[PDB]
């Protein structure tokens, strides 16, 4: 069901994929703290993949407490031909946050399953 985004040192991203109708697929996307300090002012940007409308909702809030799971959820969803076809959809994202006297990035193109 979870499947895993990205995991680093600080931050685990992964998601729940749902197929919805023949042409959309819905991501439950949930955000980790897998560290021992607080993450803030977390945010996900998201490319539309190539044959395909990305459709990203709000997530819950900005913020990890030290060695929380899921303390954030976001919902998106991909919708189009790729979807219909089998075709392979690419995830480009990129996040960025603080923790730990740092600003950090991460980033990554992703092959949804």
């Amino acid at each position: 069901q979870r499947h895993i985004l990205n995991q680093s040192d600080h931050l685990r991203i992964d998601y729940e994929l749902t197929r919805e109708s023949m042409t959309k697929l819905r991501l439950v996307i949930f955000y980790s703290n897998i560290s021992s300090d607080p993450i803030t002012n977390f945010a996900l940007l998201v490319a539309s993949p190539k044959g395909t409308t990305l459709s990203l909702q709000p997530q819950s809030g900005n913020m990890l407490q030290s060695n929380s799971r899921d303390g954030i959820k976001q919902i998106a969803s991909v919708e189009g031909i790729s979807v219909n076809l089998g075709k392979p959809i690419k995830l480009k994202w990129k996040a960025n946050y603080c923790t730990k006297g740092d600003s950090k990035e991460e980033s990554g193109t992703t092959s949804l399953p």
